[PDB]
């Protein structure tokens, strides 16, 4: 339908506008300011002292190696939310949804999104970091110390699994618009009309997928199975932060991230 | 022993990691995007317009139910067949096989692995389908036209004396290596190899069901005795497939199963 095609067209759209990376891009990018590659403490150093030179220029009293990385990782999150909550509203009806709503679909949603859209940043080698201008490698990940090693490599595992998949970003903004509008977050006021919301986009994404995916009939359940897992991951990451939280006293939570794990799981 | 039981983990999480179904999700989801229930002609053509569209957008020239469920039957198979070679990785000298014996070893192996798997995901009512989206009642599979009802009923019967054994996926996954280990397939190069490897993960899995189950102190000789049951219901299951390879003309065989079965027995 000419409605159903145009509204996954404006969901894609408002994809490739509101996100500063994208498949096709970290794609160009990952075949190779050709991206500096973090496969150490030396080149994490120099990294650090181009790419985020104010987190480093402290002296003696910088933080931890793994603490400055967990605080990136926290930065480059948030930012995420923003672009986040900014392609949301090409979402049909989540604009006119309630304030509030909005405020816990977001809330539930945007982690869910995160690990999804990093996929496309991640190969089995490592990740692209920094608006692009670094790769920073999954061994150098593996390999800082507990419990901050273990933040990193259940990412890897889905994203490999994912990527399988081989969407593309028309694909991908369906399946995080999708994503976005879950009726069966709790705390939700007018879960009718999120639900009826939830099923346009639903059936505009397995249609797209029919369109563009014409090799794998089974390329739907195969992603609503995706979402399930990804909320699974989002509930073992909350896990491992609280952990991070009371054993760390140096790694600090930015406040926007502190307020959506609030009351989460 | 440290290294033994290191050795079940890594089988275990290789399990985890592998397989898109295991058998906690699976009971999840069987307890009740909640799966929708295939009991019937009109439920099985809405699941269809719902999880594989693709199939049912021909109109007229659509296929018979019974050949449709065969259809998707194989790509969930072949869907398995993927899952497993890459867990088979896991098992400790699989890898250093040479590449033929590696063929070989799967080729005999896969569908008594996936026969044991599919227990997961049944129970005396029907079974999970679609990546857990659908679930499919045992009656209906029954009710289908012969010959394609007979291809369902004896692996349930095999599923419930198997699910009666209350294994879990520590469990299983060794199991399903021990099945991919074995030494006495026709036409192996380095018999003597896959011995010593298949007797490494047998030593590991007969001491890990004393230390999961030691309520049973049968168990291991009654999972040996599944391999030799599982070996029998896929030798009859091959010849059941080839029966509709001959008689039905629009059951066409998928063509990576039809290398499996090809001189298989
Ligand atoms: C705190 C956890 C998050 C969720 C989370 C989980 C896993 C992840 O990756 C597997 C990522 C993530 O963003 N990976 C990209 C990334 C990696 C390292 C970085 O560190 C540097 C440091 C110096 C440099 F010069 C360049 C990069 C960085 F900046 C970004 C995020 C949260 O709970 O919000
Ligand atoms: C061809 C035989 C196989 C071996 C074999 C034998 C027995 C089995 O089950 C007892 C199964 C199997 O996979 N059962 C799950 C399943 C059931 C029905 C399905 O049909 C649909 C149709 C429409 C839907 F919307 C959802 C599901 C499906 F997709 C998967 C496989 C092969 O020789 O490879």
């Amino acid at each position: 339908t000419a409605d159903l095609k145009s509204l996954a067209k404006r969901i894609y759209e408002a994809y490739l506008k509101n996100f500063n990376m994208n498949k096709v891009k970290a794609r160009v990018i990952l075949s190779g300011n050709p991206p500096f590659v973090i496969h150490d403490m030396e080149t994490l150093c120099m990294a650090e002292k181009t790419l985020v030179a104010k987190l480093v220029a402290n002296g003696i009293q910088n933080k931890e190696a793994e603490v400055r990385i967990f605080h990136c990782c926290q930065c480059t999150s948030v930012e995420t939310v923003t672009e986040l909550t900014e392609f949301a509203k090409a979402i049909p009806g989540f604009a006119n949804l309630d304030l509030n709503d909005q405020v816990t679909l977001l809330k539930y949603g945007v982690y869910e999104a995160i690990f999804a859209m990093l996929s496309s940043v991640m190969n089995k080698d490592g990740m692209l970091v920094a608006y692009g201008n670094g790769f920073i490698t999954r061994e150098f990940l593996k390999s800082l110390r507990k419990p901050f090693c273990d933040i990193m490599e259940p990412k890897f595992d889905f994203a490999m699994k994912f990527n399988a998949l081989e969407l593309d970003d028309s694909d991908i903004s369906l399946f995080v618009a999708a994503i976005i509008c879950c009726g069966d977050r709790p705390g939700l006021l007018n879960v009718g009309h999120i639900e009826k919301m939830q099923e346009g986009i639903v059936h505009v994404l397995r249609l797209h997928l029919q369109s563009n995916h014409p090799d794998d009939i089974f390329l739907f359940p195969k992603l609503l199975q995706k979402m399930a897992d990804l909320r699974q991951l989002v509930t073992e990451h909350a896990q491992l932060v609280q952990i991070i939280k009371k054993t760390e006293s140096d790694a600090a939570l930015h406040p926007l991230l502190q307020e959506i794990y609030r009351d989460m799981y």
